[PDB]
């Protein structure tokens, strides 16, 4: 079942992240970032009733928070991936530990001419998308094809210093979350040429905003986590005609400023 998750692996920021994580705008509050990552964490470990693992902040990397960026997770595997940004290596460490206590299996990206985000791959329930881009490569892709054998993967290419995630996300099954701008649009279109099927589509206003976290929750159902009306009115009140799905806000507004969207503040296990 399609956004059905057991656990989350989320990790704390650093103070030295406001100063020291990449990005590409205003000075970030970091007392404010960090009640926010706290309400993230409740809505999907009180609120939405998951395990949750927390690991604690290394000051040493700004940037640790992001934990999608450095495992893509399907079924009972694990990849740990190779981060584009070298600095954000040192980040898998402390992952492969827990991943390796989720009993999951591993595959460690250690191909030294491979790097992959997580924040670069769309999972469609049905399949895979990585986007090539300034952070993730052909090497990665190929070797993030090579871990999920039951699954096709494909490559679009997204440029801009972005990732393939910053304009999309699944919104429901069949259901892809999507921004109006051309840049998106692109890549939606070059995703949906390359699949045996037909996808759904939740455009919005706001490429930003189109990154979602959708769960299959059990014995609550569509769960879709979304930006607030406050960041993204226009499309809080597209996410607002979901009337199948539980709509639970959640602000994000300092982590952006680094360019942190929802999806990449946790990765998501299914677990027997
Ligand atoms: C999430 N996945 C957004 C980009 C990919 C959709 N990752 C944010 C990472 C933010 C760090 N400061 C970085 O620059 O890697």
């Amino acid at each position: 079942a399609f956004g059905r998750a057991t656990h989350a692996v989320v990790r704390a920021l650093p103070e030295s992240l406001g100063q020291h994580a990449l990005r590409s705008g205003e000075e970030v509050d970091v007392a404010r970032a960090e009640r926010q990552h706290q309400l993230y964490v409740g809505v999907l470990g009180s609120k939405l009733g998951l395990q949750v693992v927390e690991l604690p902040a290394d000051e040493s990397l700004p940037d640790c928070v992001f934990v999608e960026d450095v495992a893509v997770v399907c079924e009972e595997t694990a990849l740990i991936t190779r981060p584009g940004a070298p600095s954000r290596r040192k980040e898998v460490d402390m992952m492969k530990e827990a991943l390796e206590k989720l009993q999951l299996n591993i595959v460690e990206m250690k191909d030294e001419n491979a790097t992959l985000d997580g924040g670069d791959v769309l999972f469609t329930g049905r399949e895979f998308f990585v986007g090539l881009s300034k952070r993730t490569n052909q090497r990665g892709a190929e070797i993030l094809a090579d871990t999920f054998k039951d699954y096709a993967v494909s490559t679009v290419p997204v440029a801009d210093g972005l990732h393939l995630k910053s304009f999309c996300s699944m919104a429901g099954p069949n259901l892809i979350a999507i921004g109006s701008s051309e840049s998106a649009q692109k890549a939606l279109k070059i995703m949906q040429q390359m699949s045996d099927h037909r996808y759904d589509k939740l455009t919005v206003p706001d490429d930003i905003a189109a990154n979602c976290i959708y769960l299959n929750i059990p014995n609550k159902g569509h769960v879709l986590l979304h930006r607030t009306p406050e960041e993204y009115p226009e499309s809080a009140k597209v996410y607002e005609k979901l009337k199948d799905h539980m709509l639970i806000p959640v602000s994000m507004s300092e982590l952006e400023k680094v360019d942190g969207l929802l999806t990449c503040c946790s990765v998501l296990i299914n677990k027997k």
